[PDB]
């Protein structure tokens, strides 16, 4: 909307590492970021692309579930939500869900019907503490989806990190719980987590997210793959996400 809404502008204070993951990217176009925790250190693919602001897709349900946490939309004992016969075009989201499989399978009624429960002024309270790239809500509807709220790769990282590692607001067994649900690799050297996302617009895919944090035995790293161009899908921004992981040494 507004003169910055499209970009991050504010600077990395911090120590940053430029990587050339070109091979990698192939013909999609796009950026990857990630962070360490032991380094406190940002290592970035296309540092230009990685400040463009774009929308979130299902990314952003990571912040639906944080926030139906924490206001108790859900909880341990029951995050369970009945399916209300709409046919949708996958047979996973005909069906009751709880959080684990709302995630699992980006069940967009379920967040939906998470937001509806959530007033204006607490998400807008909540975009502003977090640093949520350009905090617009615009018509406050689906305003994740294609639409007024946008973020960068690079911001998705620094927010996501900041969110879950700093003693802040949410309870830890909120952050337990939505971890849970994002976890998607467990062995013996790391733990994967992460979500997709993936924008159509007239029937072609135009925005692909991968967003995610790894754990192993001796850090934890933060993670974005966005892509813009190409094959922009979710899937795509996982399979790159994966190999460029394995490159760096955060998976074994
Ligand atoms: C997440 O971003 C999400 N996105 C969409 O569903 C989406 C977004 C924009 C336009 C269309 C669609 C879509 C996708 C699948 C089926 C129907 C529709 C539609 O609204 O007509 C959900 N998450 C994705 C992900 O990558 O995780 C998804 C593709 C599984 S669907």
């Amino acid at each position: 909307q507004s003169i910055t809404d499209y970009n991050y502008k504010k600077p990395l204070h911090n120590d940053y590492q430029i990587l050339d993951k070109s091979k990698i990217f192939g013909s999609n176009s796009g950026s990857f970021v990630m962070y360490s925790m032991a380094a406190d250190a940002y290592y970035i693919y296309n540092e230009k692309e990685s400040r463009k602001r774009y929308s979130p897709n299902s990314t952003y349900k990571i912040y639906l579930a944080m926030f139906g946490l924490d206001r108790h939309i859900i909880n341990d004992e029951n995050s369970r939500m009945s399916w209300n016969h709409k046919h949708y075009p996958f047979d996973a989201w005909n069906k009751e869900q709880d959080l684990n499989t709302a995630m699992q399978n980006s069940v967009n009624w379920y967040f939906e019907r998470i937001s509806d429960q959530i007033p204006k002024n607490y998400t807008a309270t909540q975009l502003k503490q977090l640093n949520y790239g350009n905090k617009n809500l615009g018509s406050y509807k689906s305003y994740w989806m294609e639409d007024s709220l946008k973020i960068s790769n690079l911001e998705q990282v620094i927010v996501f990190k900041n969110m879950m590692e700093q003693n802040n607001h949410f309870s830890k067994k909120a952050k337990n719980q939505l971890s849970s649900s994002l976890l998607i690799k467990k062995n013996e050297k790391y733990e994967l987590y992460g979500k997709t996302g993936t924008g159509i617009v007239n029937g072609k895919y135009n925005n692909g997210w991968f967003v995610g944090y790894v754990i192993t035995n001796h850090d934890k790293y933060y993670f974005a793959t966005h892509l813009s161009d190409g094959k922009p899908s979710g899937k795509n921004a996982e399979l790159i996400s994966e190999k460029i992981l394995k490159e760096m040494g955060v998976l074994n």
